[PDB]
């Protein structure tokens, strides 16, 4: 019973000589975004089976040689040997002394693949970093602030997938890209387009959708989840004069007592912005005002911060997306390139019936 | 895996003993004949529990559907019971095979 | 001036152990220049240095084995070799090699045939 | 294995001393005699302890059965009480060998 470098071992001696090939290389140019250390190309090449268990625990440790020897068995495709490790992981932990009192936890509940997972991210310090306080707040957080009045309790239950023409270039293909890809260019065309705008008339729901399209990825509900922040903002709280900072304004979503918006200042394109209702700007605006915005701290003018977030000159890679009324267009228009139109539209014939279907309670 | 595994097990499998005579249940089994119907346009191929879902060489894999054709009070209704009572300690049954649903 | 495995060799021994260990990489990892295979993993860490410049010279040639080190040497950062290899350029003759049966990358291959014999009538004049 | 070991182990060695004779037994050994029958149609071989239940080159892997003649009243009794309290600890006895029996 010594088992962890011996289990490993014995897969690897399962490998074809093709197959460690493989495995070997695997592990030299390992992928440099796990925690995980590639291994040298001397030592690895010439390491026997048992020898090569013992090299991937003193350089990455237990656990990780352990992570990376079930990765690399799937990349390989001897599945069986990834399914066997997958499956006797915490398979010593049953062959374990009990110790009497835990001292500080049993440790029985290990192969559960929820737990298991709880593990792979624990001894992550890389996944585990920071990774997951970023997320789960964010997204519950996001998720309550649309529901449990005691008609705004069930949204999606009223969903009915809107139109959406987006429109084609402005010198055939369907492509309706709802929600999935959406933002994604064609083949290439354009990788880091950021801009999209949605026409549609007053009162139409553009209001709506983008609370609907929040409460969507406010549970990654296989949305753009390669995709990490939404933004939602809507222009009634914002107003001229405000001399208020992005912050401020992001502050403004989620108040949060120890704004970590340092690390919110990370991976831009990465995050998106839901810019709400153009008509709901209240005042004069001049799309193409004097005096310029480059800083995202600065207590900067409302309608000056906007400006630069139009722009994107500030933040050259935020992603926008902007409800705009079709007749106030042409300021943003002439204010900013590339835009992704999108044509929305209300509900047709059968659709209207099927929205009654959504609101009465009986026939 | 766990947590979907245990608890489903035990639960499907406290509902058929314990009175205050069903309360032996395999102890009452017998190994009931299974002649399955050979196609209706010799190999024996009894398939009384192990593998009897499953097909001769390929054949049809993903099939699905079996039946059982036996006189009233043959014992079709015990059979589900301890078929049951059987895989739901696992007892080298369908091990490869996840859930089953007594109705 | 008969052999180039033997000139590639006393440059790895010149190599320090982090350059050779870059040039294995670099042999490894090369890039398709002047149609060069890049040698394997295994052989590059496991060969010495004579090992590694005949295992060069076996997986492309002897031309294409001096080409390769000049390039490596250059990509190494290893100038008095990169200096030396541009500075000797090699007679592309051959090195002692067990292939008493000829293999060529066609199918047909080669052979003990006839072939053989022509070539040794063909250098053989004074010793029979 | 840990839960099937050590209790086992502690539980065959509890049963052999401290009274308040039989209190040391080990202390009384003495490698006794032991001429195994050479087959009845020279190697030496005593096998005392080590590997004596195996045999020659290959000969016969399977073997099961070996059998201890003594006159009545030799030790053959104690013997069986000494061996278990040698392998009782491992004790660099058969290690190989899991379990052991004493009725
Ligand atoms: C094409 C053009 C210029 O006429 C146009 C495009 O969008 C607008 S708009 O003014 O901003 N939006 C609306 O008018 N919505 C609307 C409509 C009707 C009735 C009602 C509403 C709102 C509630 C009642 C009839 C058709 C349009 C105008
Ligand atoms: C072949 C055909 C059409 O006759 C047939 C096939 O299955 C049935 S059935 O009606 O549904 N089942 C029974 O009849 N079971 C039964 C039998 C006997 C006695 C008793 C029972 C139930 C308790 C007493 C004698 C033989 C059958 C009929
Ligand atoms: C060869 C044959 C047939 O005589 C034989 C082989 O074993 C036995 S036996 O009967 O079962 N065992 C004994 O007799 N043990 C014994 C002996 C002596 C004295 C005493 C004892 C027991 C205490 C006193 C003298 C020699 C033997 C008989
Ligand atoms: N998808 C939808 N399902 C049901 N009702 C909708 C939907 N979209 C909009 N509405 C209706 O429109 C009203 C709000 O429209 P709004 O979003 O303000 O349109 P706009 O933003 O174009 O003015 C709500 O009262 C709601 O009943
Ligand atoms: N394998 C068996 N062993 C013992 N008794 C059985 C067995 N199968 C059926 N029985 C008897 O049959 C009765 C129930 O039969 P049932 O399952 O209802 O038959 P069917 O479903 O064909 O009507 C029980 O009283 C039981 O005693
Ligand atoms: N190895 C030994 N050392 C000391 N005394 C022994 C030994 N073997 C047997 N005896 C003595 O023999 C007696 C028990 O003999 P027993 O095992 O019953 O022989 P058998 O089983 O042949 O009848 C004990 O009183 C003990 O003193």
């Amino acid at each position: 019973m010594a088992s962890t470098r011996c289990k490993l071992a014995r897969y690897l001696e399962d490998l074809e000589d093709v197959d460690l090939k493989k495995f070997k290389m695997h592990l030299e140019d390992y992928p440099p975004q796990k925690g995980c250390i590639p291994l040298p190309r001397g030592q690895t090449e010439k390491a026997d089976h048992v020898d090569l268990a013992t090299l991937m625990i003193d350089f990455n440790g237990e656990e990780k040689a352990w992570a990376m020897a079930v990765w690399i068995f799937a990349a390989i495709n001897r599945r069986d040997l990834y399914e066997k490790a997958k499956r006797d992981e915490p398979k010593w932990g049953s062959d374990n002394a009990r110790v009497s009192n835990p001292t500080v936890i049993c440790q029985e509940d290990s192969i559960e693949e929820e737990w298991m997972g709880l593990l792979e991210y624990l001894s992550r310090i890389s996944i585990c970093k920071m990774k997951k306080d970023y997320r789960k707040k964010y997204r519950k957080y996001v998720r309550s602030r649309f529901q449990c009045i005691e008609e705004s309790v069930s949204l999606n239950k009223r969903y009915t997938r809107l139109r959406l023409i987006k429109e084609h270039r402005s010198q055939s293909p369907v492509s309706p890209i709802k929600m999935e890809l959406l933002f994604d260019p064609d083949d290439e065309h354009s990788e880091p387009v950021h801009t999209v705008v949605f026409q549609g008339a007053a009162g139409i729901g553009k209001t709506i959708l983008a609370r609907k399209m929040m409460l969507d990825w406010a549970s990654g509900t296989l949305y753009q989840d390669r995709f990490d922040y939404l933004f939602y903002i809507h222009c009634r709280e914002v107003s001229l004069v405000t001399q208020r900072s992005l912050g401020d304004l992001i502050m403004s979503c989620c108040p949060d007592p120890n704004p970590p918006i340092h690390k919110i200042v990370r991976k831009p394109s990465r995050i998106l912005f839901l810019m709400d209702g153009f008509d709901e700007l209240q005042g004069a605006f001049d799309e193409h005002i004097g005096p310029l915005c480059t800083d995202w701290q600065k207590a900067e003018r409302g309608d000056i911060l906007l400006s630069s977030l139009i722009r994107k000159k500030l933040l050259p890679e935020a992603s926008l997306l902007i409800t705009t009324r079709p007749v106030a267009l042409e300021k943003l228009q002439h204010l900013l390139d590339h835009p992704r139109h999108v044509e929305i539209l209300g509900f047709s014939e059968a659709k209207r019936k099927e929205y009654f279907f959504k609101y009465f309670s009986d026939e």
